[PDB]
C-alpha cells in the first residue's frame, strides 16, 4: 500500500546515509561530554540523528513522507548551524545533504511527496 511503499523507500535512504562516507558521525546523537562539546544542546534545541529516524520508522511515528524529509533535514541544519563552515564536521554534512536530496529524486521518493501533497490540500 501507498504508506507501506514509502517506508520502505524511507528505510532503503536513511540506511544509504549510514554507509555514506562519514555518515557514522550522524548515527547517534551527540554526546556532549564525550564528544568534547559540552555547550552543544545549548545551541541545539532539537537534536536528531540517522538512528532516531530509524526508530521512527519502525515504530510508526510517521504520518507523511514529508516528516521523514523534515527530521533528516534537521541533522544538516544542526550540523551547519553548530558546526563552522570550513570543519571536517560541517564539510560532511553538505557532503551527505547534497546525496540525500539527490536520493530524494533518484529514488522517486518526492513522487510520494507530490501525492501526498493533494491528499491533504
Ligand atoms: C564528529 C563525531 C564523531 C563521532 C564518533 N563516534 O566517532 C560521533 C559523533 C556524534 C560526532 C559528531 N557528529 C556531529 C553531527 C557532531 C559531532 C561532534 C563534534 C562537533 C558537534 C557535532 O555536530
Ligand atoms: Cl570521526
Amino acid at each position: 500500500s501507498f504508506n507501506k511503499q514509502w517506508y520502505l523507500l524511507a528505510n532503503q535512504i536513511i540506511q544509504s546515509l549510514s554507509k555514506y562516507e562519514g555518515g557514522h558521525i550522524f548515527e547517534k546523537l551527540v554526546d556532549a561530554k564525550k564528544q568534547n562539546c559540552p555547550d552543544y544542546y545549548d545551541v541545539i534545541k532539537n537534536p536528531m540523528s540517522f538512528s532516531c529516524v530509524k526508530t521512527k520508522l519502525k515504530k510508526g511515528q510517521y504520518g507523511l513522507p514529508t516528516e521523514f524529509i523534515k527530521d533528516v533535514q534537521l541533522i544538516f541544519d544542526n550540523c551547519s548551524l553548530y558546526n563552522t563552515s570550513g570543519s571536517l564536521v560541517a564539510i560532511t554534512g553538505k557532503n551527505i545533504e547534497a546525496y540525500f536530496n539527490n536520493q530524494l529524486i533518484v529514488t522517486g521518493y518526492n513522487n510520494f511527496v507530490t501525492k501526498a501533497n493533494t491528499i491533504n490540500e
